[PDB]
């Protein structure tokens, strides 16, 4: 019923960023935010996954694991403001990317419950768009029957944490298939305590 | 009920004169919200032309709304809305531009007409609202029986259909503007009939 992102309106303030709130999906909740990222934020992120990169599946599944740096700081102190949860909660950012023919199946963003990770799980999701997508590459939502397209600088939100598990489920979401050009993303997963 | 009147995939719609963005869908009742749909310019000038054709306690702002007079302008984002909608502008009831200020809304309603009316012979199956200007706080656009919400923001648009077989799914597009609570909202729709519309 309560979530734990909390903002009206239709922007939100942050340190360094006016962030637009474009549209909601209210239950389980699902924010489509613009402004996000800056392009040049974005195509840095790009630039350094490909340097932390320099036959395994982590470009398509954990991502890219950015080392700390100024840059990193000053992004998930940003999303922290979003997503109302401090960034010492955060995995920290996670570079994905999907070329022509690839895509990921639905899926929960939270483990399972037998799971190691299950005793401090994630609790909601922040994915960025870090670049514009030729063709393909959308978030969907098939419960929900909900989609949102790439667009470079703008992101999704959703949440997990009701107690209503239904609900949790609700945020089953795959990537559609890259039919043309190529899809990035920055994702910040962030637990219910502290993470490391 | 299957098949939808918008007919694009992908992730833009390139227009004669503009390529608008897709920015997230809801997939039945059809909702698209689109992004880059007018430029700044263009919906500055629609709020001035609204005002222009407004100069004693009439509606006309937050119900019918200021219905433009054909010019270049508004025949030029007639075409562009056409390629959006994949309904020639010959079925548009033409731009009308609506204002909200502080404390006012739209109770939820459906956009086509009640069975008993004249107009039902020719009813609405279409609405693209565009968003002219950036709303300080509240007059999101929303569907109740969704659960869904669109925010203001200004050159971007939210479109939806509603020409199902099943009722049910036409009674599902309701929807209202929850009231502005700083600032004010600008709005211009193009409603388009099943045929030719005057």
């Amino acid at each position: 019923e309560q979530t734990i992102f909390d903002h009206k309106g239709n922007v939100i303030k942050t340190e360094d960023r006016e962030i637009q709130i474009i549209s909601k999906f209210e239950e389980p909740l699902i924010v489509v935010l613009g402004n996000v990222l800056s392009d040049e934020e974005c195509d840095e992120l790009i630039e350094l996954s490909k340097s932390k990169l320099a036959v395994n599946d982590i470009r398509t599944s954990s991502g890219a694991f950015l080392d700390d740096n100024e840059l990193t700081a000053k992004i998930e102190k940003r999303i922290s403001s979003i997503m109302n949860v401090p960034a010492s909660h955060g995995e920290g950012l996670h570079i994905l990317n999907y070329e022509v023919d690839q895509q990921y199946k639905a899926h929960y963003d939270y483990f399972a419950e037998h799971s190691r990770s299950a005793a401090n799980n994630r609790i909601s999701t922040l994915v960025m768009y870090l670049n514009d997508v030729e063709e393909g590459g959308e978030t969907f939502f098939p419960k929900l029957n909900l989609s949102v397209h790439p667009r470079k600088g703008m992101a999704v939100y959703f949440e997990y944490f009701y107690q209503d598990q239904s609900l949790n489920e609700l945020t089953l979401h795959g990537g559609a298939p890259v039919t043309k050009g190529e899809k990035w993303i920055a994702t910040q997963w962030v637990r219910r305590g502290t993470y490391k």
